[PDB]
C-alpha cells in the first residue's frame, strides 16, 4: 500500500507509523478522548492532500491493496469512525483542503471539506454582519462531516439544518471521478445532504445558501435547582411549548448533578431583547427573567459565546482547531420524543444521574418544530421532522485513565438509561440522529457473512431506518449505482444491492 502511494503522491503528504509526526497528526483530530487508547485507532498511513489531484491515486492504491479508506475532515464523529477500523485501513485527512469563497451579493459560499464551522462563520462575519449559515454549534467541527449528516444548532428551528441549506457540491466517487451537482445527478446530490456522504464518495466542497440574520440576536442562560416546583413546572411546560413557540426562539435544556440536580436553560432568540421580553413573560412567566437577564449581541458573537469564549473575544477564537476546554471521554445516545414524558417518569429518569459521580452524566433536550416541522420526511435523507418535540440526548463521561471495569460501568449506565426510556420515545423505527452517531443501534455484517443481497440490506436497515426512515431504501439503490463494488465501507455504510 505504502509503496503504491509513494510512487504516485508527494512524500510530504504521507504519514506512516514510522514518521515522527504521525502521532501528532493522528491525535490532533481524535476529538472524542475515549478513543485515545483504542486498539483500532491504528491507521497504517495518514494522507493529508493539499490539492485535489492527490486524492485519485489514494483511491487506486486503496482498492488494489485492500486497505480500507476512512475519511476525516474535522474528526468529530462521536464514535470516531473517521480514524478507527477493525480491518487494515488508512485515513484520508482533508484538513488542508480548506478554502472558503464567500459571495455576499449572491448570498452563497463554497466551503471545502477541511474547513471548520468556525472558519466558515469567521469568513462570513468578516464580510457581513447580517449574513449567517445554520451550520451547528461547535466551532471546531468539520463541514466535510457535518453537512453530510444534518447539522443541528440554535438556528435550526429558524432556518433548517445545515443540510437543508446546500445548493451544490463537488464529490469524488469510487471511480475517481470529480462530480458536481449536475454530473452527479439529483439522486446522489440528495443522498449526500444528510445521508452520511462517506457512504457514497469524498465530498471536496459544499456550496451553501447563506441566511439573513438580524443584526441583533439575544441570548440568555440560567441555572435552577431541579428540586424546585417552579423549575418542575417550567420543564413541564417546556416539553409542550419548546417545539411550538415562535420559531425565532430556541431553548436548550440540560441536567447534571452538582448533592442535587441542577437545570441549565440556555437560549438564542433571533431578535432584540425588547421583542423577547413579552414572549418570555407570556410563555414562561414562572422563570421571572428580567430585562437584564437577556444579553444582546451579533449573530457571530452569539456563536463565540456558546463556544465557551468571552463575549467580547476577538473573532479569531473561531479559528482555533481544538475545543476551549479539556475534554473528558464520553459515550452518548439519543432518542426522539413525540409525546411529553410523564412527570413521574421524568423524575425517575433524572434520578439516575445520582448513580454515577457528580457532574459526569447528562440529560439534554434539543427542541424540534419550527422550520423542522415544515420540511417533509424525504426532502433530504434526514427524516426527523414534524411530530417530534425534541431530541433527547443521554451522556456519560469519565476521566482519561479509568480502568476497564469502570468504563464498562459508565457504558452500561447510559445504555440502561436508554433501555429504560423505550416505552416513552419513538418506535418502529426508534429514531436516532446520524450526527449523534451510535453504533449500539446496529452495525453492518461483514458483507461476506451474509446469505443474500436482501439479507445484507435487511440487517443494515436495523440502523438504517432509525437514522433515515425509508429514505434508507432509496439510498440503497443510489449506493448500488454509484459504488457497486462497495469501496466506501464501514460499520454503518449504506450497503449496495450485491450482484452475487
Ligand atoms: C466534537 C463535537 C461534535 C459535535 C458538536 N456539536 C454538534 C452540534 O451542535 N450538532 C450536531 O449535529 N453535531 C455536533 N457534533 C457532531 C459533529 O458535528 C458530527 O458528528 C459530524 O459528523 C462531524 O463532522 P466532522 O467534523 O467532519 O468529523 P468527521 O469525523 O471528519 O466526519 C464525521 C463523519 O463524516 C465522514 N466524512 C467527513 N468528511 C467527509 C468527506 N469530505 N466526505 C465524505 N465523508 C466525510 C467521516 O468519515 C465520518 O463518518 C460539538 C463538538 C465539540
Ligand atoms: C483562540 O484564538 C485566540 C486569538 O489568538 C486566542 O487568544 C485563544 O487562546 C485561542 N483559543 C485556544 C488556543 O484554545
Amino acid at each position: 500500500f505504502l509503496q503504491c502511494l509513494s510512487s504516485r503522491i508527494p512524500k510530504s503528504i504521507i504519514y506512516a507509523s514510522n514518521n515522527p509526526s504521525y502521532s501528532n497528526v493522528l491525535d490532533s483530530t481524535t476529538q472524542n478522548p475515549r478513543f485515545l487508547s483504542s486498539s483500532t485507532r491504528n491507521p497504517s498511513v495518514i494522507v493529508t492532500p493539499f490539492k485535489i489531484s492527490h486524492i485519485q491515486p489514494t483511491i487506486y492504491c486503496s482498492k488494489k491493496h485492500g486497505v480500507q479508506i476512512r475519511i476525516r475532515s474535522g474528526g468529530h464523529d462521536y464514535e470516531g469512525l473517521s480514524y478507527q477500523s477493525s480491518v487494515p485501513f488508512f485515513i484520508l485527512d482533508l484538513r488542508n483542503i480548506n478554502s472558503i469563497q464567500v459571495d455576499v451579493e449572491k448570498k452563497s459560499a463554497w466551503v471545502e471539506a477541511g474547513a471548520t464551522l468556525g472558519e466558515l462563520y469567521y469568513s462570513i462575519a468578516k464580510k457581513s454582519k447580517t449574513l449567517g449559515f445554520p451550520g451547528g454549534l461547535c466551532s471546531t467541527v468539520g463541514v466535510g462531516g457535518q453537512l453530510g449528516g444534518g447539522g443541528y444548532g440554535y438556528q435550526s428551528r429558524t432556518y433548517g439544518l445545515a443540510s437543508d441549506n446546500i445548493i451544490d457540491a463537488q464529490l469524488i466517487d469510487a471511480r475517481g471521478r470529480i462530480l458536481n451537482r449536475k454530473s452527479m445527478g439529483e439522486d446522489l446530490f440528495w443522498a449526500i445532504r444528510g445521508g452520511g456522504a462517506g457512504s457514497f464518495g469524498i465530498v471536496i466542497a459544499w456550496k451553501v445558501r447563506l441566511i439573513d440574520v438580524p443584526s441583533t440576536v439575544t441570548v440568555f442562560e440560567t441555572v435552577r435547582m431541579w428540586e424546585d416546583n417552579v423549575t418542575k413546572k417550567f420543564v413541564h411546560r417546556y416539553q409542550r411549548r419548546a417545539s411550538n413557540i415562535d420559531k425565532d426562539l430556541t431553548i436548550f435544556l440540560g441536567f447534571r448533578t452538582t448533592i442535587q440536580i441542577i437545570t441549565i436553560i440556555s437560549a438564542t432568540f433571533h431578535g432584540s431583547r425588547d421583542r423577547l421580553l413579552p414572549l418570555m413573560q407570556e410563555e414562561f412567566p414562572e422563570l421571572g427573567l428580567g430585562k437584564e437577564d437577556f444579553k444582546e449581541m451579533s449573530w457571530v458573537q452569539s456563536i463565540v459565546h456558546y463556544n465557551n469564549y468571552k463575549d467580547d473575544d476577538p473573532l479569531e477564537v473561531l479559528l482555533n482547531k481544538t475545543v476551549n476546554f479539556e475534554p473528558n471521554p464520553f459515550k452518548l445516545k439519543s432518542d426522539y420524543v413525540k409525546k411529553p414524558i410523564p412527570d413521574d417518569v421524568l423524575e425517575k429518569l433524572l434520578a439516575r444521574l445520582y448513580e454515577e459521580d457528580i457532574g459526569y452524566d447528562f440529560v439534554e433536550f434539543f427542541p424540534y418544530g419550527g422550520k423542522l416541522s415544515e420540511i417533509s420526511e424525504s426532502e433530504i435523507p434526514f427524516p426527523h421532522r414534524a411530530g417530534n418535540l425534541y431530541n433527547l440526548r443521554y451522556m456519560a463521561s469519565w476521566k482519561q485513565g479509568e480502568n476497564t471495569t469502570r468504563i464498562n460501568n459508565h457504558l452500561s449506565w447510559v445504555r440502561s438509561v436508554y433501555d429504560s426510556m423505550t416505552p416513552y420515545v419513538s418506535k418502529n423505527p426508534r429514531g436516532a440522529y446520524l450526527n449523534f452517531r451510535d453504533l449500539d443501534i446496529g452495525v453492518n455484517p461483514n458483507e461476506s457473512d451474509t446469505t443474500s443481497a436482501y439479507n445484507y440490506v435487511k440487517q443494515a436497515s436495523v440502523w438504517g431506518t432509525k437514522y433515515f426512515k425509508n429514505n434508507f431504501y432509496k439510498m440503497v439503490f443510489i449506493k448500488t449505482l454509484v459504488d457497486p463494488t462497495n469501496f466506501f465501507t464501514y460499520e454503518q455504510s449504506i450497503p449496495p444491492i450485491l450482484h452475487h
